[PDB]
């Protein structure tokens, strides 16, 4: 059933995504086609549970939708995955009534849902944040900022971190649902980036940002602890992004070496080439099989999530930059997308934990 | 499968483990070992069940290789080359020859052996010179074999044989060779970087005259039943491969966790933490793609994922055993470790069952097809 | 005298190139400012002898001087490293009369000199080139096209290889001199590139182009021998630009590493960073030195120099995409200069001979 | 005059040493006859000052020795890299009266020396060393123990690091000649080993071993200190002899696979063994240029590079080796060709004169500076 609809993705990935992604990057604007087509097919969030009109879809299926858009445009796929990201937490540990308001409105794609852990010195120690939130008779009162936020000013929805109480320490961190139109809410200016670069990353500003009771997720200092559940539940996306790129990198690279003739025959004919697309080949292959892997067991219930992650994305820079090199000349122009390729691969060894820290959670593991 | 992981672990880290140095060091047959797997029917377990054996899916054989490669990489060719010298039997065969052979390998009385290459036919397994001329209702077998692990303690061999020289690899056959058949001998062993307990010998025939029931299949498919035998077995060195390193791996975490250096563990420094977890996460992805090929080996393009999986794997095992070696440090570099040994052990995975330049050439043959 | 040499050039490069290098990337315009000062200061072609007005530098000087300036702005490197590729072959092989009128100007910083060997159907296959010379009276008429032209449309000279006789192959090729301003010759739409923006790359046109019969370089039929000639003193020096980018890249992650705080001490206080510093700092000092050496043995007369090219420049790709990494998500924006670095690195790998045609060369030679 | 003296080892270690590598490493036998001919030829210490009766050759010189010894046999390279390792010290910070009494032995190759810095608690962590030195009126009581020496039981002379005052950590720490026959000093048994088998590597044995005052070199408590300088003029001289063992596989290979024929050619006609041997033949150079930088620059008047030199080789040498084995395919893996000696050879050249770890740490310290 995974066969069938990889070939729905595909198709619409295909038809309605790719011949936009070169626009989507060159001018550095949000991918509207993509999102409209994810939104009308019902692929924008198919991890959304069924009891809130979501598709409600296994793990693996969910990485399967996110490596074939980001087959053809990583900052398309980018809409299910932060999707993801963005209503995992709540998922996991928000309540029913929070859920609802929710919920159904990430699942019929009438909203896009964001991620706000990370500040400028809060990044991979993000236990050391700065933005707080201040109980107000019924309401809790944001103060802060946060910065890299995908989707920012495009999405709906907000999960956001922040100190609750500050002697506490990661244990005095809470997680809030802040809506767009929340007053003291603010979106800052995009940045300006290698790759992905339709994708809107942006900063965030709450002045006395207030918000009602119910927005927060779970206990008061659980926070940081569904931060970590988020990302057990992530990390694995990011791999199946990134096995996206290398796959499409790995396709263009085979078709264009195939027709492109050089000394009489085509380059694809030289056992250098020709190894140079095995060792591509075998590796998005396993990488991808460590993928599912991970994903299947988040599902049923630290170590392989964060190896399928780290290795996915070491995988796709090696196979990217590889794609740029056989298409010699023409690779290192616009004309032709292994360039972007590469520069979009570049993002996925760095955000949803930089591949160090990966390794410290992989060997803490090991070594427990 | 975790029952059977369980079960084969114990029965390697027990029966197989202690033996494993002297293996090596002696250079001499892994006999406490084959005993072990033998009486506990571990041996061939790939058997099907038709003819005693245990019918084993594919992926529980890779395991069974895996976990005794773990301790002992000499000991895992008896079930690895128990398949080897089998599979072209098992696949093109008829129920009169697998009757005559397969039961003694399911019940451990038999070991089998897999006699392809000769000293000027490795890779271009096609250019062989070993003759098999049609007599009466008989097969006269005359040349030589080289490589032929477990050579003088199997029973049974596959053996690749020119039927018709104009025919190309269309005129080679294959055919069952029993230790006993007159004109059939065993020469010496090869002198070997690792797995030095596994014999590795030459084979000559001699007027080898052996009943015409012995040919696998059609004369002048011999070839093609080697190329299927090699996608159905390619995974089982994969899986080889993974346990070596899991092993190297294992004693390396043991070990750095153990030895103090400047006040604290060497495993405390972030240097050897991030090699330990590159080890584990590359043994992983190798492990899974070992377990996918097995997996769509058995159900019926096996080509490039079972050499994939075979190649990388064994890449893998490399890497991760010149690591470990590093990780123990002057220790390491000792025969009182043993990753010194699996050092040495892991780089055959790279060059037998096609060596890994030839598996790229069968992946980039898929992917450009 | 080196030394010397180098402080020098690095001066220079960090107060007049430098702050430009941004604005040359971001609007993919003309290093002009890096231009003047390096012709004003005699830095952009250190390599034409001195008969003709110029330095006279030896091999490693000119080396220097390329990576230095790439070491903060690679499209600026292009202007002394195209202007050596660009006057090679003449001031090996040209006629005194011919380089009288050629080299006085590229000496004085008066000219820039390009190099036009390549085309859509002749790339690594240089030998199948199409372009076309036909001798008629005193004079050679030139037809046809050629691409991937650095710095075309800013140099006033072009030696420019073409077919003079079509049975002969490798052996009916010729060199000419080509001068901007030659009836017939017009340079085309710039390419639109992974990194290097501000390096003009161009297609040239020849249209019943009439040049002087003193414009060709040594004999008729030996155009390939001296492009071959050029890239043996040349390549290296595409090594010493990939140094001069890692080399920059390396400071940059120092610097960073050094300054940015997570978990309460600098990122660079963490044994993988460190390792993965050294790592960086250790393979480039062995590509500098293989360069140097490269380029003192074809002064004094292929393995080495496809060597020292192909090495510095993988050995740059990996050191500017860890680069991007040590700098976390700042490293993946324009507002830090190694994203930069990463994008241009690329090219190295690729022009005056593809890393694969590199180990051609090696391998031919190794097993002669 | 380098073009020369390459010319001239290079042939020596041709006919004098080659020959007999293979069994100094099947044999696990000290290498005997390259030590009479790099004796006799005077090729044993040519690092030793003139002033001492030495060749006192430059430091690039003494690396392409090692390197030309190293490209044959590994175990009898480490006679004239040893020879530097345990005189270097002396040389840098010995008293003249002292020097006398060494020197001239090294130089003329009457005597082997050692370096005995090591223990089974002190390896990265030297400065942790038990072994005490006492003083008892104008001698010394040496009472304690190392392991890892190389050449011990040859040696006629080792540089002996021992504490002298165990309050002053690595500032109580001092360095000594001591004498074969000195007696309280003895040899015990060698090592088993992954390479460089035919090379003496043993523990050693202080028990009252009294020595007279004049065999301190430096002044008290300066011994690691010593130590660290040692280590800055002779980790190129490590890099150097990786860079021989990477280069005589590649030789190798070459060779091999240009007259090894399958598929109607050489092996060397594929392109991926075109391309593996010119990534081998690359790192070499870059790896052999950066050893001479090193050295020249020690010789002149540091941490950065001589770490990075020895690092960056010994890397490029396990690659190579590796590859070179792969090359051979089968034949690679046995003991018939000498490639299998040289993989196990160049692991060592990642442990030995600090652990590639240590040399990063080196590295990245002075980086961040
Ligand atoms: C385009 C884009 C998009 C997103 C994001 C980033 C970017 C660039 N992120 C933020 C991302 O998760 C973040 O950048 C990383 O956690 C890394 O943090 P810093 O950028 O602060 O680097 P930081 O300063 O943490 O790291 C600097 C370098 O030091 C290394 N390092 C740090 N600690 C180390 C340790 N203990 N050991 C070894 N090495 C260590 C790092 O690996 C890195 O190489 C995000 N965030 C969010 O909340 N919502 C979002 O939607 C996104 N999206
Ligand atoms: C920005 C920029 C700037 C310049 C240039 C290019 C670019 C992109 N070049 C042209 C450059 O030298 C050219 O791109 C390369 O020679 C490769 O040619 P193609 O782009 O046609 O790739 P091509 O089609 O030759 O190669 C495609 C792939 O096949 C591989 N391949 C080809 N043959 C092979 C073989 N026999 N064995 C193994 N692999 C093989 C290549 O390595 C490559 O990966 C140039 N030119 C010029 O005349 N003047 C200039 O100033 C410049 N400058
Ligand atoms: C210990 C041991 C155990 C066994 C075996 C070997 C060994 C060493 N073998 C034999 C094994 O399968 C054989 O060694 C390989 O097929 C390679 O053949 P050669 O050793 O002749 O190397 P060969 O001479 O074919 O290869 C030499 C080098 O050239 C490369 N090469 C060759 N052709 C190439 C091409 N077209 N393109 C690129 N590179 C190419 C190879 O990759 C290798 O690097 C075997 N056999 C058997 O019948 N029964 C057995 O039980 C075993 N077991
Ligand atoms: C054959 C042979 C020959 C010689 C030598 C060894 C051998 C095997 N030695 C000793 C050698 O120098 C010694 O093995 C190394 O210094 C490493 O010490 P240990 O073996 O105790 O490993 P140790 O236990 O120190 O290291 C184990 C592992 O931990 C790592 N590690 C340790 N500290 C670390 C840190 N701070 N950060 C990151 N990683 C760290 C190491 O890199 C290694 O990977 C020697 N000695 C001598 O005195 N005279 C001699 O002649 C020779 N000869």
């Amino acid at each position: 059933e995974h066969i069938a609809l990889r070939e729905a993705i595909r198709a619409l990935a295909e038809k309605e995504i790719a011949p936009y992604a070169a626009e989507v990057d060159e001018k550095a604007r949000f991918p509207e086609e993509a999102l409209a087509a994810l939104n009308s097919s019902g692929f924008s969030a198919i991890h959304v549970p069924e009891e809130y009109g979501g598709q409600g879809a296994d793990s693996v299926a969910t990485c399967i939708v996110i490596e074939e858009v980001a087959r053809v445009d990583c900052s398309a796929s980018l809409i299910p995955a932060v999707n993801k990201l963005g209503t995992m937490g709540l998922i996991l540990r928000g309540s029913e009534e929070l859920k609802k308001q929710v919920l159904p409105a990430v699942a019929s794609g009438e909203a896009m849902a964001s991620y706000a852990l990370s500040e400028r010195e809060a990044g991979s120690d993000a236990a050391s944040m700065r933005t707080r939130a201040v109980a107000d008779g019924d309401d809790w009162i944001l103060n802060g900022s946060k910065c890299w936020i995908t989707n920012g000013g495009k999405s709906t929805w907000y999960t956001v971190m922040a100190v609750t109480d500050p002697d506490k320490g990661a244990n005095g961190i809470s997680a809030f649902m802040v809506h767009k139109d929340d007053e003291g809410f603010t979106v800052g200016p995009k940045e300006r980036k290698l790759g992905i670069k339709g994708s809107p990353t942006t900063e965030l500003y709450f002045e006395n940002c207030r918000i009602p009771g119910d927005r927060i997720i779970g206990e008061p200092g659980t926070g940081f602890k569904t931060a970590l559940a988020t990302l057990d539940h992530t990390r694995p996306t990011i791999g199946a992004q990134a096995v996206g790129i290398a796959q499409g990198a790995l396709d263009a690279a085979i078709a264009y070496t195939k027709e492109r003739k050089q000394f009489g025959r085509p380059v694809s004919d030289n056992q250098g080439v020709q190894f140079m697309l095995a060792d591509m080949a075998m590796k998005i292959e396993a990488a991808r099989l460590m993928v599912y892997s991970a994903a299947a067991r988040a599902e049923r219930g630290g170590f392989i999530s964060a190896a399928s992650k780290c290795f996915a994305s070491d995988v796709a820079m090696e196979v990217t930059t590889d794609a740029v090199q056989l298409f010699g000349g023409y690779g290192y122009t616009q004309d032709f997308p292994v360039e972007r390729m590469m520069r979009d691969a570049k993002i996925t060894q760095i955000y949803e934990g930089t591949n160090q820290i990966q390794r410290v959670v992989m060997s803490r593991a090991l070594l427990r």
